[PDB]
């Protein structure tokens, strides 16, 4: 069990309420001009731009502490560069083109749900030793922030598919993603801190 420490007990919480999820939900003060935050930051949708790659952030950046969050990302509204991870209050959130914004640079990290590739100033597969035509990452996935060993990485199904990225301590990382898909609906579902 590769599982940071009080993920379990993290997970068997009560869940937090809406007003909780709100506050570490999207920022509609960061994220791209086009970006729509919605239902005070439990979804975003992106406008229909051509030739762009929009990003957001949490409200909340986290330097201490086990955090997680599910992200619901319907699986046809993903196109061709779906990239779900962390920022620090610096990464760009917005490109003129369609690509992997979320991990191209210093101040990001990111799991490409679509290809199964890892971005960091970028890429190895993950989960460790698989192909990425062999697997379909679904709607719903965790996002597991330990800044305690300083690592992320990702559940699917309530399984720990182990540490993505290390490195991390010292960092204060904000909930990212960054999208190409015109009109998609990006859920964030904050599950609570440890610590």
């Amino acid at each position: 069990l590769s599982c940071p420490e009080g993920l379990e007990e993290l997970l068997s919480a009560p869940p937090p309420d809406l007003g909780a999820q709100r506050r570490h939900g999207w920022n509609p003060k960061d994220c791209s001009e086009n970006i729509e935050v919605k239902e005070g930051g439990l979804y975003f949708e992106r406008r229909p731009v051509a030739q762009s790659t929009d990003g957001a952030r949490g409200k909340r950046g986290y330097s201490r502490g086990l955090h997680a969050w599910e992200i619901s990302w319907p699986l046809e509204q993903r196109g061709t560069h779906a990239v779900v991870g962390v920022a620090t209050a610096l990464a760009p959130l917005q490109t003129d083109h369609y690509a992997a914004l979320l991990g191209s640079n210093s101040e990001s990290w990111g799991w490409d749900i679509g290809r199964g590739k890892l971005y960091h100033q970028s890429a190895p597969q993950y989960p460790a030793g698989t192909q990425g035509e062999q697997l379909e990452v679904p709607e719903r996935l965790l996002v597991v922030l330990d800044m305690e060993e300083g690592t992320l990485g990702y559940a699917i199904g309530g399984t720990y598919l182990g540490p993505a990225f290390r490195g991390l301590k010292g960092r204060t990382l904000y909930p990212a993603v960054s999208a190409v898909w015109g009109q998609c609906q990006v859920r964030i579902r904050y599950l609570g801190e440890r610590g």
